[PDB]
């Protein structure tokens, strides 16, 4: 059964992703909060003026912030914001297995997914447990490959 | 079933909650809104189940559930949890002998990360552990390692 994991170990982001919620690293945190209600989401990308990814913002990030403290309306999410370098993308042509090993390893809900323009990374999707949970729905019922 | 991909999505359909849950983390419900997340952080959970003096599970909280209190117009951080939480009847549970791929639909229909593990007791549901999308992500690795 070594070759069914395998064959499990090449299926690809880009046939399982959803779309990125992206903010600007300039709006306020007030504003980040609002977006991930009306967007109904929780892990916004944070991008540049080129639309170039800089940084994440989860829940509790704005959870964190929310305590107080600190005029949520007057604060830029840039300046709470997990940063880049240090941030777990994909490409869509990595493999969704290792992906959820780095939602595991990495204790995190969700990857952009990236694609290395001639500006930086730029953010086509996310990646999250929600994807993962329907892969396995979807191998429960023989509905891949 | 006849291919190796039918016998994976057969296991897969036998897998049960008492084997794929966590620890549930759970609150009374006369906790603050501010004490309810510092619990969230000092747990490190998504979803907090309220229970009530007997340990019955009465709601649950979920991090925007109290982002939306920390933010909104009234001062909500110092009321009690059960004035936020989403109340039962309407709390999507189960139970140790459902089908984990069960439970897994329901959170992707529902919409929701994480279901409470209850068992009945004749005062109601006792909280007992917590399935959530981070098992079944755990799942899916799980198929490319074994
Ligand atoms: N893809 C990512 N790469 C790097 N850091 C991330 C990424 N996603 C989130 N983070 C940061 O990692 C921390 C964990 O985020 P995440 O876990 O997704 O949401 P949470 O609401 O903060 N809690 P949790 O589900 O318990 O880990 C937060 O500080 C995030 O901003
Ligand atoms: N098991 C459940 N049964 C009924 N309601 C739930 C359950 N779990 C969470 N909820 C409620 O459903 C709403 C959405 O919960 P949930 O989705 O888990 O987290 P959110 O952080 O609020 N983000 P989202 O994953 O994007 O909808 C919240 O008001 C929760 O109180
Ligand atoms: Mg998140
Ligand atoms: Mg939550």
């Amino acid at each position: 059964t070594q070759l069914l994991a395998d064959k499990l170990k090449k299926l690809q982001v880009k046939d399982f992703q959803s779309i990125p919620v992206v903010i600007h690293e300039n709006v306020s945190v007030y504003d980040a909060i609002c977006t991930m209600f009306l967007e109904d989401v929780g892990t916004l990308f944070v991008v540049d003026r080129d639309a170039v990814l800089v940084g994440v913002l989860s829940r509790k990030d704005l959870l964190r912030a929310s305590i107080g403290q600190q005029e949520l309306t007057s604060v830029p999410v840039h300046i709470i914001m997990t940063r880049m370098p240090n941030i777990t993308v994909c490409r869509r042509e990595d493999y969704v297995m290792d992906i959820a090993k780095h939602l595991i390893e990495k204790q995190i809900d969700a990857l952009p997914v990236i694609k290395d323009t001639d500006k930086g990374f730029e953010v086509i999707g996310r990646v999250t447990k929600t994807n993962m949970t329907k892969i396995l729905v979807s191998l429960s019922e023989n509905e891949i490959l």
